[PDB]
């Protein structure tokens, strides 16, 4: 489902199939946009662990007083609010895969508590003595430069290492322009098979289009792609019909 | 509904026209008091939607430990207070339209949530099992800068391209101050019609308006109208009838 | 377990016999990697605590805010949050090992609470009136220089000399690299009794990884194993199979 | 319990005696180790509050922002975190002996309500209208120049000569080092007593001992004897079993 | 309360008559020691706010962030702390004295706040619209050399005339020797009454410490006779009596 | 309320009439205490701002790092602190006046800002996105050579030439001292009408007033008024009664 010419992508995908069906802890690093979760659930239905649960934990948006909860489950009564007894992420993910979004921004206590949970294999629930087994196959993913946050004392040498087994790079949309004209194919059939609407680009167009910047990367020329076949239905995308940050010509 | 000569309010109804009868999803921005809910109102009447349900959320006015609950309803028991099982808003909107009221202001956490159920049009009731349909067609609205919320890490990237595939922004009143004479005529007629009080205002005061920076927009300029109506009933409006602060000659 | 010819590791492992099976505090020092917490366990089960529990502390991973807690335990209403009374990490290793990771960054507050707790051998839970008795084995580690940090008044002369009674140097793998053939082994063994994968490297391998700087040290130099057995499983490593960061030849 | 022949150990010895028994201010004045608090204590027993309670405070170990609930106690709600109402140093003192540790960092704001506090004797709790009494016996001590700290603003004239009645300067391990013998002595006696271990120094030992500088001076001193007592077990400690920066010959 | 014969002492004293029962306010000049501060409470005790509270703020003691606060007090929530609303100094201080001590080290920012209230005679709350009255008599101290901090620009000018509407300098003790018999017999006095201790000094002892510096002022002649009264109890102090820097003979 | 019969104060009340009710911006120049801020307020009550805010703004004064926070205000977040948003010098003298005092202080990076705002008249709140009117009318006061400065690339030449379109000096006192009898007069009725004292001066005090230099201007001669109501109630002041530093004969 990774589409494109460029060697950059090559290369994923030839890294993906390598560590896929290993339950090797895999880091994913890459912009915002660059297609990090789908690596993510790529790998995940061609692992051994596909045929169980992939369960994400966005790991910067969960209220850090509440994380330990979320991943490792709490028992009834373990702290306000806590009226029932509930599984965390750790326990869902038993036997298929735990997807750690953002593992940059996890807060320094829940960076060791999960280390010492890779290195043994055990939990708890927040509240609870009965030490649980657990296995689930690790992928991370990381907008942030987490050698530097190691140099900084906001994140965890001795986790980065466990974590940092494979490491998968997603290169941004702006250094692999050359992929540009086949994720809009992609893109524009996904959007009609799905009947929400019908486009394409002339070469002009696509020209332009291969000398933005891309800050958002893929989601943000997806993005562009939904909201031209609302301005232009069953149109033909030509330079005067982009918007004109996206027009880019001399 | 929208009142004006403006090439800003023709822009906003012509790309209004553009976009109500499809499903995408709508992100207005502006300041408050500039029409935003009156837009989302508007395209909901003028939709696939609009023989169902028009759903309003306050993202920054509902407690934050009970958006949750709020958006997604809750079982039975789920958390302290729930002794009823209840239908939350995506429910209630279901063959309809969700209206996110200042998008900016929603946690962090609910944001992911959000993406979630806008990827797979599916969600659980707080404490459920139960996974539910939905369909919804979403519009939200901001006076904030999401832009430099993503950037300051308090608003979500991916969250951000999915709701704003189709932009509306509404230029503050003070930047089309040519409009105000046929606001106020609008603002005149509804007042009348409901027999709530009659004025009108000649043309010193419609100039001396123009000439003020309306913190408040047309919200603001409705509430003069009001007022207004009651120092200077069935009266006609000159600079000596303004309040100062809305005294600008020379 | 501490593999290795080099006169650092045999000085190390003959250092360790003779403090293990005393209750004498610790102080473990080393870059991250060299094996502080493998010689922290080690001694524990080679001491008079053996039977008894290890418990760590990550002193710099804990809120500071909840540190106390975490360290002495609280009383029920301690604080916000505090709706049980709970044993803290003095409690839980009576009898046996406290293990202190990375002392250099415990607060100033906690260093002489710290203190005080083994001059007195008593400790009160946070909230509570209740003097209780400790009885446990101190092992420390640092990868920083305490001995500036006093000088900073960042770190307590006092409990340093009170932690610093035997002191057992970690040397980097850079300087230690004759025993990179041997660690190796152990590594590869470890990887094959758990069914993770087998490689094994020829000499130029090993004469390129004796010439790498090695940041991260051993812990480093078991994440290449493991990439490894990913990237040529099953495989003999030689200089072109090394990640070109490791390849030094010349 | 302050062992020693040397002129300035007697010295100290005899201007304990002359105060301890009165009420008046001491400022302990000594590096590090150099028994300050060992002074403290001691004063404490042979004094009008023997009876009562002995209150360290470590001045520059508190956070600045808490010391003042520290010292004088706060009412629930005083601050973010205060739920309870609590009693401080000064309250819990009331009776006994309220030791000032490393008075030099305490902050200027605390400098100057401490002295009100002396002045006055009485105090309020943070967050309270209640004016308590306060009857403690002041002892303070520092390794800083305050001299200078009152040059260069950093410490309150006024505050300083109201601690500063009745001074007892500590002098170095390195100016006094014909009590060296004596003090190993009774350090080894503490370490038998206790059955931690034993050894004993021949005169060549204590010979090189008299020439080192002792930067930790006498808790450095302690120290060494800890480590002998692993190093060589039930040994006789010449010069060549002395840790290298240890040994001084010529 | 102010001892003495010389022609300084008796200046003062006739100054303080002439301005006590207005309320002008007073700027009082001289050495840390001099009495300054007793002056002002004497001044307060026979003024028209001797009914009215006195209240001290030192100046240079409060950290500039947070003596606005301070000084005028503050609304819940005005900055990160204030989860209370409380009065400031000059709210405590209405209907009767402020004394500002050690004016000099007030920041600028704060000068020129005070300055306005001395103007308006009105403040307001940090984080407040409320503007309230006050009436409060000012008494200044300062140390420090005013004109040249005009000069350097770190004092106001236009707060300097303000304020100093009735200077009264303070010699230093030094300068007025033929005051200290009849200032220890003060001191001798209090310590007596308060059973503190008993001495007297002979003409010879009294001779020397009329060459003496005194660079603490009368403050460090008090200290000198507490610390006497300690060496020396119901002693006669001869110039063998005095501590070694006191004894000043030929 | 300007006292005189100089030519000089003839020629500043003549220029103060020509420019009051414009919206030009005014320059005073003028030593301190030559009553800058009295002529700015007059004008301010002169002109067509009469009605609107008067807003001081002390440039020298505000922490070069928070003054563009209180002149532009700031949105809540923008920087340490900023807990709240809030509205700025400029948006609290919008429809008023904006009195610059001391504008040869304010720092270069803000004397560019200003100059920006008074050209565009616009400015956003730190932090802040929205662009907000402003109509201020401008009134700055000086006692440096600004000149000088613009040399020295300490002042903005272009900001000058923006400030200085109606440029009104002070003359010092002692070259207008024919005034000082009408000045006494004035701030003895001033005295007298607040119930605050009461003296006159005869002829020969008056003369050697005239040959004082008067470093402090109008505000050193009121400060001289109100000490001698103190020194010498309801007194007639002559040579023999001014303190010997104003006495000037032969």
């Amino acid at each position: 489902s990774l589409v494109g010419t460029s060697r950059a992508i090559q290369q994923v995908r030839q890294m993906m199939q390598q560590v896929a069906d290993t339950d090797a802890s895999v880091l994913i690093l890459g912009e915002s946009g660059t297609g990090k979760e789908v690596v993510a659930r790529n790998l995940h239905y061609h692992s051994k662990r596909r045929e169980g649960p992939f369960v994400p934990v966005n790991c910067g948006a969960i209220p850090a007083e509440l994380l330990e909860s979320e991943l490792f489950g709490h028992e009834k009564g373990a702290f306000t609010g806590a009226i029932t007894s509930r599984a965390g992420r750790f326990e869902l993910a038993n036997g298929g895969t735990l997807f750690l979004d953002e593992i940059g921004d996890m807060p320094l206590p829940m960076q060791v508590k999960l280390l010492r949970v890779l290195q043994e294999r055990t939990f708890e629930r927040v509240g609870s003595n009965k030490t649980q087994n657990v296995d689930v196959r690790i992928i991370a993913a990381t907008h942030k430069n987490l050698e530097k946050m190691i140099e900084d004392g906001t994140f965890r040498e001795d986790l980065y290492y466990r974590l940092n087994v494979f490491p998968i790079e997603m290169a941004p949309l702006r250094e692999r322009v050359e992929d540009i004209a086949l994720l809009l194919n992609e893109l524009i059939s996904r959007m009609e098979h799905e009947k929400r609407g019908s486009i394409r680009f002339n070469s002009a167009a696509i020209m332009s289009l291969c000398r933005h910047d891309w800050p958002g990367n893929v989601r943000e020329l997806a993005n562009l792609v939904e909201r031209l076949a609302i301005m232009h239905p069953y149109g033909v995308i030509g330079v005067g019909e982009l918007p004109k940050k996206f027009r880019h010509v001399d």
